[PDB]
């Protein structure tokens, strides 16, 4: 009865585990003429119809949302110890009711819902069900409040519908940010209209060759808006000086020796870097940052950084110096990966530190300085989070540079003591990114992503005294049917022991 269960989940077990879960009572459980009762306000409908949009396919039930009577399902906005993102579910043969402060809150209160709700509410036709919803009383409020997902568009590009795929697979685990990297060396993902052939040009093939794509303005405020829409808060990034390929490759004006070079379908890194030494070369990077965070609501800008093998560290830092400003100036909060830390960042600037359990003592105390000095850290480990990386060498897809990453790896830590010397309060979070040089469609994305996003949101979430691997794998490892039946294909771990 792995699809169909005869009795409801256990209320504590969701992803990412609540901060607190106290059982009790009878189960709700959905009938026909259930209503969802949300409050007379745009933003309680919009999360009334999200949820009813979920159920009513495998429940084939009506689910009217409106603001008025007794609904079974009742989602509420007042006042509590919540904060902008918590929310309190309590459940009994009264019904469910989802109370928060805010919209964010009561989003959340329904990804943890679909989870208490059977397998079969993933299919897209009517089932049996029991809709049962276990009884009791959940407490729930987020540990960081960066819990971001990375998706690299620039390797292999992936549409505005493939986009939104991937959204709504990293919303069920309430993360919060969707950080995109839209610029490489094999693609410029994002129309600028000051500079028309980055996209144009920059953006015409990926790894491997042949077509490539972009979004122009209009795709991408529909995809900020889809995001906005599953809260998560756009963090879009144009990596620079390194990584610059595409560009380059679209301005001849742009390169050092003025020769545009030719465009890039390969797999290496390190090679590009913008001109230091040309003024051209902050025109375009003004010109670029201005447009990007016209079409950008949210609060930060990521300008990169990384890999910057091709621009001598002094030139790296006399560029960071320069560019950083920039972002401040069309009024948003910089971000960069953490060879940033060894540029000085601005006030207020946030770096992603992308390090291993081997790298140098060196390279993790310029992090942890400049954590100290109040720049705020962004947590995914390369041998940690790196979505890309194979779960072992047999694996079929990703790379393998950081060694293997199983899930037990993924998960098995605390961002609060991970690297050396860095002030527990100076970590904001962390991410799972998802690079594609070997991945081209949507399915390889999800193998690759699942089971190990679940786990990484569980780290930016569920306090850490909730963490141990032997209860979350069992966790985890109740998930299965529901990927199965979403047709979500994950990799099978034999660390998990799979419904
Ligand atoms: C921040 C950074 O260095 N990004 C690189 C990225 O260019 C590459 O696609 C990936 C492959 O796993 O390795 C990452 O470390
Ligand atoms: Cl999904
Ligand atoms: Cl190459
Ligand atoms: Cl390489």
């Amino acid at each position: 009865d792995r699809k169909a269960p005869v009795r409801p989940t256990p209320l504590d077990r969701v992803i990412p585990a609540p901060a607190s879960v106290d059982p009790g009572g009878a189960p709700y459980r959905i009938t026909r003429g259930t209503h969802i009762r949300v409050d007379d306000s745009r933003e309680a409908r919009r999360v009334g119809d999200y949820l009813a949009d979920l159920l009513r396919p495998a429940t084939g039930y009506r689910l009217p949302v409106t603001a008025h009577g007794h609904g079974g399902i009742r989602l509420r906005l007042a006042g509590g110890p919540y904060g902008d993102e918590g929310y309190r579910l309590d459940s009994g043969p009264a019904g469910v009711t989802i109370t928060a402060r805010k919209a964010a809150g009561l989003f959340h209160g329904v990804q943890t819902l679909r989870q208490l709700l059977p397998p079969a509410v993933e299919k897209d036709s009517a089932q049996p069900g029991p809709w049962l919803v276990a009884g009791g009383t959940i407490e729930d409020t987020p540990r960081y409040a960066w819990r971001s997902a990375m998706l690299d568009v620039s390797r292999h590009f992936f549409g505005v519908d493939e986009v939104k795929r991937y959204i709504d697979r990293v919303a069920r685990y309430k993360y919060n940010k969707l950080h995109l990297h839209l610029s490489d060396d094999q693609g410029w993902r994002i129309a600028i209209d000051s500079w028309p052939r980055l996209a144009t040009y920059g953006g015409s093939t990926e790894v491997g060759g042949g077509p490539g794509g972009y979004y122009t303005k209009a795709e991408y405020k529909e995809i900020v808006r889809y995001a906005a829409s599953r809260h998560l808060e756009v963090v879009p990034e144009i990596d620079m000086p390194g990584h610059t390929n595409a560009a380059l490759a679209s301005y001849a004006e742009l390169n050092c020796d003025g020769v545009a070079p030719p465009l890039y379908t390969g797999t290496k890194v390190g090679f590009s870097s913008l001109c230091v030494d040309k003024d051209v070369t902050y025109d375009f990077v003004d010109d670029v940052i201005g447009e990007l965070a016209a079409l950008t609501p949210g609060r930060y800008l990521h300008i990169g950084g990384n890999e910057a093998h091709s621009t001598p560290k002094a030139d790296f830092v006399a560029f960071m110096k320069r560019v950083q400003p920039i972002v401040a100036k069309y009024g948003k909060t910089v971000v960069g990966w953490h060879q940033l830390a060894g540029a000085e960042p601005v006030e207020g600037a946030l770096v992603q530190y992308w390090g291993l359990d081997r790298t140098g003592d060196a390279e993790k105390a310029e992090v942890a300085e400049a954590a100290r000095n109040g720049t705020g850290l962004i947590l995914s480990p390369a041998d940690r989070t790196y979505l890309d990386m194979k779960y072992t060498k047999d694996t079929p897809l990703g790379l393998s540079w950081a060694g293997y990453v199983e899930v037990q790896r993924s998960y098995d830590w605390d961002p609060a003591g991970y690297l050396p010397g860095a002030p527990a309060d100076a970590v904001r979070g962390v991410e799972a990114p998802l690079w594609t040089e070997t991945l081209s469609d949507p399915d390889q994305l999800d193998y690759m992503a699942f089971p190990r996003l679940p786990g990484v949101a569980e780290l930016g979430w569920s306090p850490a005294s909730t963490h141990d691997w032997d209860t979350y794998k069992v966790r985890l490892a109740a998930q299965a049917p529901y990927w199965e039946a979403a047709g979500i294909d994950f990799y099978r771990s034999p660390q998990v022991p799979w419904t």
